[PDB]
């Protein structure tokens, strides 16, 4: 897992996200949808968005971005002791939303990209390393739940 120092880095970086959750959430989803169009198809409520301009102007997309990052933030603050918070998320995304683990890899990468884009020069090598480890832990624990369900 992560060391105490690494978790402190993760939560310090997260402070940046919390200053503008909607903005970060919106950019993460737009990065995901524009870089991997197949992901948009998983959202019946966002498949009407044919352009990035429409995505940017969508208040409902910003709303979902807030829901997504608020959930992730709650998980991150548990510093790995997130079974109760993560299990239900893993099961809903596998059985209900049908989200391949590959898409979770895509959104993890999108988060790192957005952090650099919104905070250039202020997301250090150590910070990136820590956030990456936290996102991999998140993804890997979801993957374990996916295997349990036999979900691909
Ligand atoms: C940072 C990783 C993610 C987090 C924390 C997250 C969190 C959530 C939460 C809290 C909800 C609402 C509750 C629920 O249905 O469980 C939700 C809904 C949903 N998520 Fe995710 N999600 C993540 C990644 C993804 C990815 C990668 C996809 C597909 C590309 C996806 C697709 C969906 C869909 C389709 C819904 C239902 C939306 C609706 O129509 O209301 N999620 N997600």
């Amino acid at each position: 897992g992560l060391s105490d120092g690494e978790w402190q880095q993760v939560l310090n970086v997260w402070g940046k996200v919390e200053a503008d959750i909607a903005g970060h959430g919106q950019e993460v989803l737009i990065r995901l949808f524009t870089g991997h169009p197949e992901t948009l198809e998983k959202f019946d409520k966002f498949k009407h968005l044919k352009t990035e301009a429409e995505m940017k102007a969508s208040e409902d997309l910003k709303k979902h971005g807030t829901v997504v990052l608020t959930a992730l933030g709650g998980i991150l603050k548990k510093k790995g002791h997130h079974e109760a918070e993560l299990k239900p998320l893993a099961q809903s995304h596998a059985t209900k939303h049908k989200i391949p683990i590959k898409y979770l890899e895509f959104i993890s990468d999108a988060i790192i990209h957005v952090l650099h884009s919104k905070h250039p020069g202020d997301f250090g090598a150590d910070a990136q390393g820590a956030m990456t480890k936290a996102l991999e832990l998140f993804r890997n624990d979801i993957a374990a739940k996916y295997k349990e369900l036999g979900f691909q």
